[PDB]
């Protein structure tokens, strides 16, 4: 039928004072939904009408692809976010270690990569099919399910997410967003 | 050796389209940033002594992205005018044939601004038939690197108007209007 904005996980100033109240009021209730009112405009009367979420990701292009997976970006970068005290599981540790070498080697890598990537997009922490765990960076609307990959973490680096309240210090905003970083939902993601 | 090239008028004088403090981060960190980058990458390779715009049409990665990026701010920052200003008729002329009309061209050139998807840019440019044409391009992408002529810009990087229009990228496109500068253009297209 229509897709709906998923409701946010907790309140909207409830990850104060890393995002901003305003941040959340113009990133989730305006740019969220109009990918949202976008891909329900642009699906209508299609083959992808009907077609869960993932599959449209999977399968379109245009401006179908741009809006779907927009949003399910942003849906998953909101369960990446709590302001409630998290830990990494003890398997999801065990791979980042082994992996990266460390938890805190996979922090600087991941937010290394999110500074570098150019322009609009999103740094991932994703599980490919072998299980192993990979960094990967997209563009734009860039999601790692059209390449078979599971992700685990992510972060938006559009400038929307952050200028209000960084302007154009992103590294400032990457920092800052390991603090409400949701380990539980990464780990139950990570979880087979 | 690259600098900061100055501002065509003062930090202010394109409010109320353009905020000082738009222009304070875009021109004073932003622009600033991307050659203080290129000049950096630039050092101890072919391109170190070359200019800007050579630069843009021949390199690539992060050589590219930051020359394009100073040429293409700078290009901007020249579209921009606090002043009256109006089209010649030579371009004028070719906006008729090609679009129809000035006021079609304006309608066309906005859509195309505000449906350019991520960050980039929209251009009117002079291509190899002498003719008109709007293109975007996107992150850094500039018309240079096709060999077209490049007569107007508008940024639609989100740093470009959030501070003063937050997600409202067609009000900023709108408010845009009042501030091109079209005798740069008129030059441009000489
Ligand atoms: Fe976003
Ligand atoms: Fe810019």
């Amino acid at each position: 039928m229509k897709f709906e904005l998923p409701k946010l996980p907790y309140a909207v100033d409830a990850l104060e004072s890393t995002i901003s109240k305003e941040t959340i009021e113009y990133h989730y209730g305006k740019h969220h939904q109009t990918y949202v009112t976008n891909l329900n405009n642009l699906v209508e009367g299609t083959e992808h009408d009907g077609r869960n979420l993932e599959e449209i990701v999977k399968t379109s292009n245009g401006g179908i692809f741009n809006n779907a997976a927009q949003v399910f970006n942003h849906t998953f970068y909101w369960n990446c976010l709590t302001p409630n005290k998290t830990e990494a599981s003890s398997q999801l540790k065990a791979a980042l270690i082994e992996t990266f070498g460390s938890v805190e080697n996979f922090k600087e890598q991941f937010s290394k990569a999110a500074i570098a990537t150019f322009g609009s997009g999103w740094a991932w922490l994703v599980k490919n099919t072998e299980g192993k765990l990979e960094i990967v960076t997209t563009s734009n609307a860039g999601c790692p399910l059209t390449e078979n990959k599971k992700p685990l973490l992510t972060f938006d680096v559009w400038e929307h997410a952050y200028y209000i309240d960084y302007r154009n210090a992103r590294p400032k905003y990457v920092e800052a967003l390991w603090d409400i970083v949701n380990w539980q939902f990464v780990s139950e993601q990570f979880a087979d």
